[PDB]
């Protein structure tokens, strides 16, 4: 509750600690596959989601104290037509008892079924997002991006992510509570290339007193598919009491 | 997985990461109440439990580690009558799918249904026994004491407590896994008094790979009722490799 | 040695764990301040470095095992001219018995004295140069930067850094030791702007294997000055080893 | 400051962050030994200090707040003698420029040369005395003990200990600041066995703002001479703010 750190470097088969809503599955060789993967390559039409299994305590009512964090995590996004990707994942704080929205949740990256923004969603997420469509993703900007998502698809702040195909990101993510303050930075050390973003979203009026962390993930066309892989995550958060 | 810490210095009303069965609840005031209290007094027959949400990773069948841990906690009994008391508390750890057994199961803690013990239980327990009747419990010794149960309500290794009314007590239990070695300490500041046990217990044929921790109370009949409170519980544990 | 952890919020005059060399020194107000300051103002040809007491673990020659790292800390650059400024500070490890090199270390932010790179330095630093000149410091760029030195000034990467006068910047450098990767990242939360690089280096070869930590910096010409100050600090590394 | 936290679980020859006074070594094994040992012998009249380098900051002046820490760390105590044993060793809080006393500091665990309690020496130490004689050693009791001593030999609380020969002990020590309370344990899983002590100290008034934390031990006369190693040793201490006095 006042603080909460954990730790994950290899996964396991079915998973205790992990809620899973989806397809989301975890291999024998100890990989999160948010997206089905038969005999070597991905599927279509499939979305994933894993939490964590204990609630994180962001603020209090009474007090007024809210909880700054920070966390980090190795993905692997690999698709065997380079050209063109599907949807992509997402990094994303929901209310515990948030389920897959019904309806076409591709584009949405698993998270909403609507494209316009809604206060009582209560999602904060950070979304690697690689299909920058104009015609499906009129929202999502020309290039491939890391954006941050306050209730609603369309991002509040993105950058420019050049995506690699087969190669090991970095990803850390890290929440200010008293400067209101969320940053995301990805780094490949293959190449040794940084991208970082910053955002000022306030968790208070966001989200509810008590939320869930994890990933989400989805694909689109058999054509243009890719997996999504997590190897590893971190994630420490602290409730820091003010007295004014 | 690999690394659990949190602390709860204070707790809340229906508080989302703790998972309570029977009549367990939290009071307005910030006490966690394993036992029903109406307007300032016990009742009689109460059992409750708590636990924490996210389970625990103990060991690993595959690579062979074994999860060394430590956790400490405050907790007060207060009872009416100094006299005599009922049945008591305990720090347990348990299957995640783990349920109150039916029938009574107050002279057990909330914890056994009988009094023999069983390898299917798997459950490892340090209780705060306040209750040394011989009719009801010819296990438990003639004075109150600080146990340690391994699959059955018979403690392997007890030690005389002296039990204060109206006492804080903060209590710490270590498990040390290469010397496969269990701790309890409780600690009375108010007269700065000690008392400390060990004993040897093995996890790995114990208790699976992925367990449940938290708190277990009962109460007897309604003349030697007590009340159970906890005020503060932290735990950590790691899960060191072995690469022998 | 294995692990070592420390965070400072606040600092206090004559600090005992922190040896300072040159003219720094830690304000009333408890702002470590590496230049000294009359009454509200910088002064010229001033060098400071600071560094904490307990030398830093890095690697071990028997066992072949390397030091993975990151820290945190806050810094105020605020000059009364914001058109030019002076030299910079920097985040640097360095051997144990480091000292301030004789001579003109103003463009060197007061580690080293000659422009050419030697092996023998054995100094890893992060540099945040504000003073972007052509004739005194050839090597710089023509803007602003943050960069990464590795026994020498001619950093090996840099990025293009905004300065902002009187703003507070939140600053964090990680070492990842098993993919031999170095970031630093700086965010200034006031405009929501972020600044990352990130670098290939190997402390085996480098550092020997006990280090110190610190910061750095210089002040040049008394029209060009500024004030370097540091508001909180937090540092933390682990040995991990390797079975390999 | 605030926070620190640090963890050793092996030592190595001539250990940086390790500050040591009087004898003490680390061998090429890998483990700290405060009295200095000739082929695999202990020697007599020997007294040794650590300290960790970086000092600690215990309370404020100003805000009022005080910190609350706990350590853990395993040592070893071996004697060619079980009969009779030398001095001990402690695990104490001291200033950071303490040195080691003149005059015989072997009965005093090296940490003080007087027996009289004085409040300017600012030491608050948790000792694992295992020398009970009466002539020499008047205020112990009369069996080996550990003791809680605070700006004094003579400790205001002590327990009973039985030492075994060669066994390893995990000792944990443990600060409560809100409660004013000094735990501190030892534990021996080879027998299974605990000991456990609890005494009232208030650091405000003993200690000063900064202090550096380490061992002592000392050694006698030759027939009675010991060894005393540490294998292993964690500290972690906060300074938590308390808004009440602001
Ligand atoms: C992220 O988080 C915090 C907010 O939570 C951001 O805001 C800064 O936080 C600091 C510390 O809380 C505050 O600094 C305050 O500045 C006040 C005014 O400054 C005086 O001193 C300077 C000295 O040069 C003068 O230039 C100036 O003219 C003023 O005279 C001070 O009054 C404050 O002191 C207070 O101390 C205690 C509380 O600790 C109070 O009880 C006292 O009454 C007193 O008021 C304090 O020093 C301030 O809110 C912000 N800093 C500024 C404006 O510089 C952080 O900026 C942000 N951190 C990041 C991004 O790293
Ligand atoms: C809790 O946990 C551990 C077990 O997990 C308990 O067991 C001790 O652990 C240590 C360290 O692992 C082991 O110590 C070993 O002792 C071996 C023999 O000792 C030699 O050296 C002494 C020096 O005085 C001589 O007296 C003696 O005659 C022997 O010559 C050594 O061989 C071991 O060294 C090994 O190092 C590496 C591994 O690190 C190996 O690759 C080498 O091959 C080599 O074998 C090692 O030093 C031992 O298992 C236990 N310690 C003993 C018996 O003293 C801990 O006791 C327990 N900790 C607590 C309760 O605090
Ligand atoms: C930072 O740190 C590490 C290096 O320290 C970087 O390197 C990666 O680290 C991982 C884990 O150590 C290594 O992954 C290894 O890949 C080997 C080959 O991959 C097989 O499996 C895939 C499955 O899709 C096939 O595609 C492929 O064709 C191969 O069949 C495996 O053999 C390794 O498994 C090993 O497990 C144990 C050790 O744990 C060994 O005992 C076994 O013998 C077995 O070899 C292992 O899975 C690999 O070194 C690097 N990952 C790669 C190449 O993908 C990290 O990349 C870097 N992390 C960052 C930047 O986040
Ligand atoms: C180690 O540390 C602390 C001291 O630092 C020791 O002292 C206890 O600490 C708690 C929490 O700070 C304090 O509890 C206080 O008790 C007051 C009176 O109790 C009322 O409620 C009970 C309910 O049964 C009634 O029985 C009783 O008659 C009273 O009606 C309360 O007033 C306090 O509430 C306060 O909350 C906030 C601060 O958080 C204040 O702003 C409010 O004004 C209000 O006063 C509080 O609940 C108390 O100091 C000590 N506990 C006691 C006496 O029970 C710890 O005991 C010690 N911990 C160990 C050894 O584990
Ligand atoms: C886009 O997302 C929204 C939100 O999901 C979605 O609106 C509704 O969401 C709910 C929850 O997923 C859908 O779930 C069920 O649909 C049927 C019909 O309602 C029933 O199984 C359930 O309805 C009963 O239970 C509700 C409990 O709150 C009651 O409110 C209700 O009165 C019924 O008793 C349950 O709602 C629901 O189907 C959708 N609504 C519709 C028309 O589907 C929205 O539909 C999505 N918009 C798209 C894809 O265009
Ligand atoms: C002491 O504790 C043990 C263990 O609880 C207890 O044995 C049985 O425990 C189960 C689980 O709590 C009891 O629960 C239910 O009882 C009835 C009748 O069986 C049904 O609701 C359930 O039985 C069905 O579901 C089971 C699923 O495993 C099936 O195995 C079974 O075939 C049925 O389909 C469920 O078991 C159960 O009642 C008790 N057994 C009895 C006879 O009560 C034991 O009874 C306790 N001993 C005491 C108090 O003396
Ligand atoms: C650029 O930096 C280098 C490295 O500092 C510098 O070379 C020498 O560095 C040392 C250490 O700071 C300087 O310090 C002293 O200088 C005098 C004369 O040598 C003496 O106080 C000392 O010399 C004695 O002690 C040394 C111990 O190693 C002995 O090696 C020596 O034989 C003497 O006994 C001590 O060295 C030293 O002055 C400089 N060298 C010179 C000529 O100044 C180098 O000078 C700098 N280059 C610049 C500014 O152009
Ligand atoms: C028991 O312990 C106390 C405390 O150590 C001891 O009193 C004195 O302690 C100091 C510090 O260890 C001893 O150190 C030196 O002794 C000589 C003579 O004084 C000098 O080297 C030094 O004295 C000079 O420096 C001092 C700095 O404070 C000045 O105060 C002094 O005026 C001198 O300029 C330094 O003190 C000191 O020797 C002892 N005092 C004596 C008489 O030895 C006490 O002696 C011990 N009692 C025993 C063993 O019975
Ligand atoms: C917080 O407390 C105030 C008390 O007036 C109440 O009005 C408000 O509804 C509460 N908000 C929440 C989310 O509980
Ligand atoms: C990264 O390094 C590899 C080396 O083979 C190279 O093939 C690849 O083009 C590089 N990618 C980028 C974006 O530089
Ligand atoms: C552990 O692995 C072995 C492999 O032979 C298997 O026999 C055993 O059943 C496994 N134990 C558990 C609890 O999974
Ligand atoms: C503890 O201290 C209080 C002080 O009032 C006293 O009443 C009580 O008897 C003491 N309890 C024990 C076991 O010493
Ligand atoms: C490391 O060990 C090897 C042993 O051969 C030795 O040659 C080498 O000099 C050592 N390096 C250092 C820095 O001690
Ligand atoms: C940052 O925000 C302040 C608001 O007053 C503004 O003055 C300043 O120009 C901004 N700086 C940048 C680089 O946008
Ligand atoms: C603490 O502050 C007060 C201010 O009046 C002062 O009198 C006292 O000497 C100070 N104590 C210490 C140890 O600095
Ligand atoms: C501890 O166990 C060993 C087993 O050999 C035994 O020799 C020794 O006497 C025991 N010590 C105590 C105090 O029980
Ligand atoms: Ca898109
Ligand atoms: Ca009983
Ligand atoms: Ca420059
Ligand atoms: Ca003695
Ligand atoms: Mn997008
Ligand atoms: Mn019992
Ligand atoms: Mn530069
Ligand atoms: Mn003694």
């Amino acid at each position: 509750s006042d603080e909460l750190s954990f730790t994950i470097n290899n996964f396991v088969p079915n998973e205790a600690d992990l809620l899973f809503q989806g397809e989301a599955s975890v291999s024998s060789t100890g990989v999160l596959q948010l997206t089905r993967v038969e005999n070597g390559q991905p599927q279509q039409y499939s979305v994933g989601r894993a939490l964590y299994a204990a609630p994180v305590r962001i603020w209090d009512n009474t007090t007024g104290s809210v909880a700054s964090f920070s966390t980090s995590f190795t993905f692997v996004v690999k698709a065997p037509n380079p050209d063109i990707t599907s949807d992509g994942l997402a990094f994303y704080l929901a209310p515990p008892d948030s389920q897959i929205p019904s309806g076409s949740v591709s584009k949405y990256l698993g998270l909403f079924n609507n494209s316009n923004s809604d206060s009582s969603n209560q999602i904060v997420a950070v979304e690697f997002d690689t299909y920058f469509g104009h015609s499906y993703d009129p929202w999502d900007p020309n290039y491939r991006h890391i954006g941050i998502d306050v209730n609603g698809i369309e991002s509040i702040k993105t950058v420019q992510w050049d995506w690699i195909n087969g190669g090991v990101a970095f990803a850390t993510i890290t929440y200010l509570a008293p400067n209101k303050t969320l940053i995301a930075s990805l780094v490949y050390p293959s190449n040794q290339t940084t991208f970082s973003v910053a955002a000022s979203v306030d968790l208070k009026e966001i989200l509810p007193e008590w939320v869930r962390v994890g990933f989400s993930a989805a694909t689109g066309y058999p054509t243009e598919v890719e997996t999504h892989d997590v190897l590893s995550w971190s994630f420490t958060s602290t409730l820091e009491a003010n007295c004014d």
